[PDB]
């Protein structure tokens, strides 16, 4: 598929806060389509999307997620946490004048559009969600025993003390993304044991090979815009789960009753499709998508897959 | 009418050549409509355009022209001429993606519409003019001749020499923009006498008031935006003269065939309305507009009468 030369690209910058402002590549005419990256990752991550669904007749608007590459980097842990992030997208619409966008996210991505479609589902003409599900809070359990329940989600216990997480993945920028954007076959981790080994890659190659999803001129753009702020504002969307539970628990027993669709990958052993499996109750509306042979990175594992997908979820029910 | 705060709007950039980005601010969704604005001013200059067009159903691109504002600025003279200028403007819609847009200017912004229009007709969707009429060129004698034909434009011949027009209009610049930016009955100035008085404002009040039509708020913004590169880029539109003769010939016999509007400003005493007199002969689906006691600054004194205009003829004969 078609992909993007980041010297090619329209840039927008809006200012959502008085030191805040979001960064956004923009291409195509249409309903405007804005697309929500994961951790730890970049606009860059939807290069094989922006100009297949631009062609397909659609204004695309990928961002620089706060914290990441050219959007700010504020400082405060808090001002990560999925109320501040959505409310600035809002702002994001209103200071475009955009009525409505669709949303589409991957990983802490899909999150956000998530919670975008529960508490503002009157900005939100359609969602989607690459690999992450929408579970509603639980009230009667905290974050800190949820993911006790769950061994895969050790490594988030890892990333909670600002600094740690911070030295090992800053510490050789190449090495970090080449031995995280792999397939699942060429997995080179567990998150199991990071906080038993004390880090992510410290059984892992130093000198890993590259992923066949990927070339090392596009690690090498990773490696440039993660210079720019770090780790910590990317890590700090993991530092806010209190705060995002009782947020959550703020809207108990509403649904999303905009057009939605969830895009499952057979091999995300983290963002299972079975963690998906009955959010049908919450969303009427739920169209699905499953992609085999799909590990973590949906869209530059199984790019055409990812635009068959989206394109046909958008022209029948997005439009 | 709403007006326009440059702090709360989006700002795009676009690279269309190794050392020249453009600059524009964007607001609302449907058709792309590109404005374009003239000498000397800004984006800014469509401050009353941008909510109206944007509530009445329109991506409204507002463009800082090349030499101006946040735009690059480069030394060559002939980086302004119609041809460059032109072709940037299709590689500026290339890189956004867009296979055509509406393209509106006043001025020098309404003569490179008109060429966009008349060379690039299958990425233009409709075109429209404040004030600039669009005249064929006559292959049988020079700009130089021409100019010597009307005296009114004798301005411009105090504009070509490189140095001379900026020291000028650089030396004091809310005293250049408070003296220009008038109604037509509070004008202070007459461009028959400037090559004989030796410039535009030596016949000027030094402390000019202010018009009605603009607050010292707005003044004092064009003032901060001709600080980054002064007056030469914007003068050099006019430094193009024969190159825009020979380039405009080679397009004789040919006639605009998509839909366009010509709106004359009673009080232009500049461009005069009679110098549209027969524009029809050229543009089959030419629709007219008309302001009363409107003067060059057709945007800023009847902004009113502007948008009624805009609006009528964008959902009528541009969507
Ligand atoms: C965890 C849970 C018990 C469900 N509660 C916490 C949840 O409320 C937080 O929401 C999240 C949503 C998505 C993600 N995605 C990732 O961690 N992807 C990683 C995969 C392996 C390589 C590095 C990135 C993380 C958190
Ligand atoms: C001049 C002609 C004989 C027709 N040939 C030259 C033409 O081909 C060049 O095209 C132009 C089109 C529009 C303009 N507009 C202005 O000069 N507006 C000024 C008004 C008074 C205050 C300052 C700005 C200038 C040149
Ligand atoms: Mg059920
Ligand atoms: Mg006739």
């Amino acid at each position: 598929p078609t992909s993007c030369n980041p010297s090619d690209m329209s840039h927008g910058y809006v200012t959502v806060k008085p030191r805040v402002r979001l960064h956004f590549v923009e291409l195509g005419s249409g309903p405007a389509v804005c697309l929500c990256h994961g951790f730890p990752e970049s606009w860059y991550s939807w290069r094989y999307q922006i100009p297949a669904l631009a062609q397909a007749g659609y204004r695309v608007l990928a961002m620089d997620m706060k914290g990441y590459g050219e959007s700010s980097a504020p400082p405060e842990i808090e001002e990560y946490c999925m109320e501040v992030l959505c409310k600035e997208m809002v702002t994001f619409l209103d200071k475009l004048g955009l009525s409505q966008a669709v949303f589409i996210g991957h990983d802490w991505g899909g999150m956000l559009v998530w919670y975008m479609a529960l508490f503002y589902p009157e900005r939100v003409r359609a969602v989607a969600s690459l690999n992450t599900p929408f579970i509603p809070a639980n009230p009667n359990m905290s974050p800190l025993e949820s993911i006790k329940a769950n061994p895969v989600f050790d490594y988030q216990l890892y990333f909670q003390e600002p600094g740690v997480a911070e030295a090992e993945l800053e510490q050789n920028l190449s090495r970090t993304f080449k031995s995280l954007f792999r397939a699942s076959d060429e997995s080179v981790l567990s998150m199991h044991k990071v906080c038993e080994a004390g880090g992510l890659f410290v059984n892992s190659p130093e000198e890993p090979s590259l992923s066949r999803m990927v070339t090392e001129e596009e690690i090498q753009f990773y490696v440039q815009q993660f210079k720019k702020s770090g780790f910590r504002g990317p890590l700090n969307w993991y530092r806010n789960m209190e705060r995002n539970w009782k947020w959550a628990c703020k809207s108990l027993g509403r649904k999303i009753l905009i057009p939605a669709l969830m895009v499952t990958a057979e091999k995300d052993f983290v963002l299972v499709p079975q963690m998906s499996q009955h959010m049908e109750d919450w969303i009427p509306h739920l169209k699905r998508g499953h992609i085999e042979d799909c590990g973590h990175w949906t869209q530059m594992d199984k790019p055409t897959e990812v635009n068959q997908i989206l394109i046909k979820w958008l022209d029948s029910d997005a439009r």
